[PDB]
């Protein structure tokens, strides 16, 4: 606990010719905006505030800059002499402080700058959470209150979708264990889920200090020097007719080699005690996608990367697309694939694959519960002077903390569970284990095996929301067409039904989309409160303002109603 | 030119015991907000502002008004001492505070009060426009600057309806006179026009002075006394549950008499030189539909006026759904109807109508031009002390303006257009004659064949252009539909393919919705101009702003560069 606000990092890279100048040069800016750069440790370097009045004037720094874009609808005008919250608006001026332009030589000389744990109150809450599995509104800020309010939001969101994904649990055991009654109520629930998360994103900003950020950062790595600060919008379209092909290429390829997988299941099939031994391939390739898609990740990452696509903030949306479409062709092109080309095209296929009926459900168990046997068994198959400095020296050698894995991994879960959850409706009740196991090793996970984040100010947790929407509505066409398709086992096919039943169904769904948004735009939340506050504000500056031709021969009062009297006697003489 | 702001009308309707009690009341609530209450005229009065200062506290409170819900993101701070604008500022200030809460006895005890004619300019913009058919921008600003901006928005919609109109209308002429091209060339047009009037809306908003209007209105009719200021929500329901059925009823009704006229064109054309004496019914009727248009929308206007279904705002709303209700089935259900029923039922049902292919391509002609003939033909077969005081007499005998009935001809005419053009690519020269004709004949009877409205200060047009997308999108379904149905003429029918044409066409028409509404995002107006001057007005006052533990042994400057020298010098003794 010794006041430090932030650790600086520096490399000593190359032979030591320039590197007292720069090193000077970043102690010169430093010093010419944060006094107490403090180096009694060695290499890095420390800062901390200079004085409390240099505070009070780079905390009314980022208030005008709050102010002046549109957060906070009231200007910052006094010298605002109040305490700041715990640690993120301090934390988060320093930040500022440091980063912002008009601050780092050669733009990546430095490596990462990061702030310390407070470990007390870190294991604080840690040791007060082996209890209740449900995190209430006061813990939530104290989440909030540390490390920023964009993890507050993602850690609102995780439970929340915990506590909504708890009823297909009960809902799914509860199918006396495929009918049509259980995929209108899935397709309620999975709509229902959104847009609840939607008035709780708009009621959970509010309460806290931001109503809605849209400030555009500027991440220093686009690059074409055309005029005064530019790039063309052009090789845009050019990096995105390289984004499409490749996309179709890992479409075609996993399509191979799933195909390899059915012949070669063919192959043992027919050639033999030992079903689940007939059976291993799909398991094999099933626990081997989960690594896949970390490659393709990279390899997209690689592409967004090549593109610069925005400065900073659609540059994450690009990225959000990228995966998206990445796991969503390496996760759900197999059972798709499976079902809408093998299953009702079996005997034309098959005669081809040489030297089944209703797979689909055993297709479905192995390829989502696969991932998570492996996951959880390996947990099991492993067992059977300056004093603090080391601290630091253990706090820095230590990797980086990026939310977007998990939140992905999330996607995957909600993905399975609305794109063809009555094939197999134990699918809630493992994802709910899955998790009811992985809460806890999430929160370990973010706040001791790696250093803290910098305080962002996020109000969204981002396009993940748009992704779950449009997820949710090709999810109700391809149940609509799945429970038509294998209802009652001689069959037919009857071609004009089903693709009635996939127009219909997707039209009722849309209908329902809007039907329950404009019904819970109507229910609020205790956003009343935070609105109310501004109706005082409102109606008490308006009463402080309330406050403090030759022929117009005839007098306002007391000659117009005598003339109104005279007028009306005149009238009712008759 | 009497410099009079409004007038104000009042009836002394029954006898004249209390009408003196409250003429005084009147007069006093007058008087104590507006001076120079004159009437020297007779029943009625006059207003006009009491002193420039007087005019300048009540131009104040109206600009502490603005600024305190929204619009206008600076604040008023001074005693702006500003000249105003020509009479839309000076009348709009008048208007509030005659109007506003905290104005007029027994809530409608007087009638309409309203502005006075400024004669001269109105003719000058009357005959200044025998003219070259495109009002331009200065002229628009002319038609802004009286009578509100709400009506420059009407005509700025108008105006560019017409020019976006006029492709259409060559194109449609050259089809060398029902293919798939002409059908694809419409939905582009379809969509560009909503897209293009979106950006050109919010373009046009931000160069006059509303960059948003949400102040919502209080208008005084709903009542229910429960709580300090309140109307529960449930009573909606019910009469939401009364608006639906009575809509299945009009549409049966209509259904009814179509199927009347079919059945009197199947009877004549079996009885019987005469192939129009033939097809006369249809005619008649639709001569007759534009009448039913006008009681049915008074009957939903009783229906809206029976649900007081908000206070103001979205009264609107629900009137505007009341009214494409209406009028969506009442001139697009004959249509549907007879060509998704008897051309292809045909054989199974004129048999039961007892004691025809390509019927609907003359159809859609005798139904969409009819009622234009008759409007047309109309104008032919019909020809072959005070002083001032008797014009205002004139001007106040006289009807009120609304700016709905015309709008929604023009949402008719873009239905007619969207929904099935390719039956008769006519239709778009048919319009641009109509609207060709009918320029003038709007802007003469909004100017002297009714009052003036007082200035509205409306930011949109309305819910019609959500409803001109959602019309839109159902064309784009009904016009696959057709297209696909009828072309080359032992026909068949083959119902998957038609039913995924309609699948794959509608999700190729949001595809290319959501890229054109993308890609016109990124095409800037000039409202560069009024963002740029809050960009400077922003960069002025942050450069205003940037203006005017027993171990910290070590020195900030000097000390910390001769002890990183040491450092890296010691490092580099390897």
């Amino acid at each position: 606990n010794h006041h430090v606000d932030y650790v600086i990092r520096f490399n000593y890279g190359d032979i030591d010719t320039p590197e007292a100048i720069k090193k000077f040069e970043v102690l010169l800016l430093e010093l010419s905006e944060v006094g107490l750069q403090t180096e009694v440790r060695q290499l890095f370097v420390f800062v901390r505030a200079a004085s409390k009045k240099k505070l009070k004037r780079a905390v009314y720094q980022s208030r005008v800059r709050d102010w002046l874009y549109g957060v906070r609808n009231t200007e910052p005008e006094p010298a605002s002499s109040a305490k700041p919250q715990s640690e993120a608006e301090r934390l988060l001026v320093i930040y500022h402080l440091i980063t912002v332009p008009k601050r780092h030589g050669e733009w990546k000389n430095v490596d990462a700058i990061f702030p310390l744990h407070d470990e007390e109150t870190n294991r604080q809450c840690m040791r007060e959470w082996s209890k209740k599995t449900f995190l209430s509104t006061e813990d939530l800020d104290r989440i909030r209150n540390t490390f920023g309010e964009h993890v507050g939001f993602y850690f609102a969101f995780l439970q929340s979708y915990f506590r909504f994904l708890m009823f297909p649990a009960a809902f799914g055991f509860s199918c006396w264990l495929f009918s049509i009654i259980y995929t209108v109520v899935n397709c309620l629930w999975c709509i229902v889920f959104i847009e609840y998360w939607k008035r709780q994103e708009e009621d959970l900003s509010c309460r806290w200090q931001t109503k809605g950020v849209s400030a555009v950062h500027e991440k220093r790595a686009e690059f074409k020097p055309e005029k005064e600060i530019v790039f063309p919008a052009t090789k845009r379209m050019y990096r995105q007719l390289l984004q499409v092909p490749f996309a179709l290429l890992a479409a075609v390829a996993l399509g191979a080699i799933i195909a390899t997988c059915f012949a070669i299941e063919i192959f043992i099939s027919e050639v033999y005690l030992k079903g689940y031994l007939v059976f291993i391939p799909t398991i094999l390739v099933s626990a081997l996608i989960p690594t896949m898609s970390a490659v393709l990740l990279t390899v997209a990452t690689k592409l967004n990367d090549y593109e610069n696509y925005e400065t900073q903030d659609a540059y994450k949306v690009a990225l959000t697309q990228k995966i998206f479409v990445v796991n969503f062709i390496t996760s759900y092109l197999p059972i798709i694939l499976t079902a809408f080309v093998y299953v009702p095209f079996a005997s034309r296929i098959v005669p081809y694959l040489d030297v089944n009926p209703d797979r689909l459900r055993k297709q479905v168990i192995y390829f989502t519960v696969t991932a998570q046997i492996v996951g959880f068994a390996l947990e099991t198959i492993v067992p059977f002077e300056a004093r603090f400095l080391t601290r630091v020296r253990n706090e820095a050698e230590l990797e980086d903390y990026d939310v977007t894995d998990d939140l992905r991994e999330m996607c995957i879960q909600f993905g399975y569970l609305a794109l063809f959850s009555p094939v197999w409706p134990l699918v809630p009740v493992s994802f709910l284990i899955n998790n009811w196991v992985e809460l806890r090793s999430d929160f370990f996970k973010i706040c001791v095996e790696c250093k803290r984040p910098w305080p962002q100010r996020a109000d969204t947790i981002g396009p993940w929301l748009d992704s779950l929407g449009f997820l949710s509505w090709v999810g109700s066409i391809t149940s609509s067409a799945l429970v038509y398709m294998f209802s009652n086992g001689p069959t037919t096919i009857r071609c004009w039904a089903l693709l009635l039943t996939i127009f219909f169904s997707e039209h009722l769904y849309l209908i329902v989309r809007y039907a329950v948004r404009s019904a819970l735009a109507k229910l609020e939340p205790p956003n009343t409160r935070r609105e109310r506050i501004e109706r005082f504000m409102m109606r008490k500056r308006y009463l402080d303002t309330v406050l403090s031709r030759f022929w117009m021969r005839q007098r306002g009062w007391k000659e117009s109603a005598e003339v109104g009297l005279s007028l009306i006697t005149k009238a009712k003489g008759d």
